[PDB]
């Protein structure tokens, strides 16, 4: 499909868009920041092929108490003018607060087993999500997005993320060399990763991309867990570990900054952060 004439500012060959950050990978994908996008031409290429974005996120326990203001956030500032399609995984579908949505917009509650330990509840979220994938997913929207619920939307979120694999850079080592990365140290777990390697420290509160390529992440993650499982180890930041050796060696085809996943409180608002849009509460 063709685009229409539209008015916009020239890109200056000779005028890099930052001169602060990275703005592309080594492997040619780009790093997204503010400032490196025009989203009336992104909006245009994605509204004409109508896609459909599937956020997910899990509300298991008490953590029901966040959903309010994830979706009322979210309503504001996610894929505004697309199709979207969110997906409450949750143990009490009956707590699902009742938020009303804009045109366009639907929401589904599946419900789910509650796990003891937080460490599992976290980490089952990818047997969930693949599981899911295998079905639902793959009939009702082209892309999907993976989120912690304990986070609200404070400024744009939207279709300059969708690609066929995505990940987020961590905001606490954006800035670290890969030594300090918290990978997995030990060579008896599946998560494992040397200090010599690494690319970034990926966050596993927001990653995503099409939908087969997010059932092969959380496929693979979880087949990872469970042989870690089998040998008796756990990874040091459980699915967050597994979800970074998958992009080490499965390259994302978009980075998201840490605009993308941030904590005020903790860090601050740092000049080369020109918005903070989706944060911890
Ligand atoms: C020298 C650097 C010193 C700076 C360190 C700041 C980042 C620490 O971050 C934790 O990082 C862990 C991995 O190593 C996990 O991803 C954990 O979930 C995350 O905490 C989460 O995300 C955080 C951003 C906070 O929101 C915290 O409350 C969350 O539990
Ligand atoms: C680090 C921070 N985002 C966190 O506390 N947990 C990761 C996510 O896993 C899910 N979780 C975790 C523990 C729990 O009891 N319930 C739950 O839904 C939520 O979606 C959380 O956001």
């Amino acid at each position: 499909v063709s685009l229409p004439r539209m008015v916009y500012p020239q890109p200056k060959v000779l005028t890099p868009c930052r001169k602060d950050v990275l703005v592309v990978t080594p492997w040619l994908a780009p790093i997204v920041w503010e400032g490196t996008f025009n989203i009336d031409i992104l909006n245009e290429q994605f509204r004409l092929q109508n896609t459909t974005i599937g956020l997910t996120v899990f509300a298991i326990k008490k953590y029901v108490a966040f959903l309010k203001l994830f979706l009322e956030t979210a309503e504001k500032h996610f894929m505004v003018g697309h199709r979207v399609h969110y997906y409450v995984f949750t143990d009490q579908p009956a707590a699902v607060p009742r938020v009303t949505l804009g045109t366009g917009r639907q929401l589904s509650v599946l419900e789910v087993r509650a796990y003891k330990r937080w460490q599992d509840v976290s980490m089952r979220r990818m047997e969930m999500i693949s599981d899911f994938c295998e079905r639902r997913f793959l009939s009702e929207v082209d892309y999907l997005v993976c989120v912690d619920v304990d986070m609200e939307f404070r400024d744009h979120v939207g279709v300059e993320i969708l690609t066929p694999l995505f990940g987020t850079l961590h905001p606490g080592f954006y800035g670290s060399s890969r030594e300090a990365f918290t990978y997995e140290r030990r060579p008896q777990s599946q998560a494992y990763i040397p200090k010599d390697e690494g690319d970034f420290y990926y966050g596993g509160a927001f990653f995503g991309g099409s939908v087969q390529e997010v059932q092969r992440l959380t496929r693979a993650c979880h087949q990872a867990m469970m042989v870690d499982q089998a040998n008796g180890i756990e990874a040091v930041w459980h699915d967050e570990s597994h979800l970074n050796k998958y992009l080490l060696r499965h390259k994302p085809t978009k980075v998201l900054s840490p605009e993308y996943l941030w904590d005020q409180q903790l860090l601050g608002w740092p000049a080369v952060l020109r918005k903070l849009r989706f944060t911890a509460v």
